[PDB]
């Protein structure tokens, strides 16, 4: 069934971080983009995928049809983790997610059964009243 699927009793993780293009970084340090990744990773693996650049619009990614594009690495293959204190609070990727256009994403694989529902879909569903 459609929430068998979701099944809303897996880990739920949140990171974020904020590192500039090596390009940027060296040619100019005042034209030096900074970019922010951010993902809600759901167990070993991700469920949600925000990538936000000066230069690059709100890439919104989700698993199932940016799968290749989101991070392709488990929590303890991503490296967030590792960081010191990667997570982040569920509200500010909300925020954004919000703020650009994530939801509609969602909600268009969703549909079309190309989201995965996973998590975020259904979050979504009940993130869309």
């Amino acid at each position: 069934a459609r929430q068998q699927e979701i099944d809303m009793k897996r880990q739920q993780r949140f990171f974020r971080i904020p590192f500039i293009r090596p390009a940027d970084q060296y040619k100019d340090p005042q034209n030096k983009k900074k970019g922010w990744w951010y993902a809600h990773f759901d167990g070993p693996w991700i469920a949600r995928q925000m990538e936000l650049h000066p230069d690059k619009p709100p890439i919104l990614l989700v698993a199932g049809k940016d799968d290749m594009e989101m991070c392709e690495k488990n929590l303890e293959e991503t490296g967030l983790t590792r960081k010191r204190g990667a997570e982040i609070l569920p509200r500010q990727f909300e925020e954004i997610w919000e703020r650009c256009g994530g939801i509609q994403y969602l909600q268009s694989a969703i549909e079309s059964r190309q989201a995965r529902p996973t998590y975020a879909t259904a979050m979504l569903q009940n993130l869309l009243k």
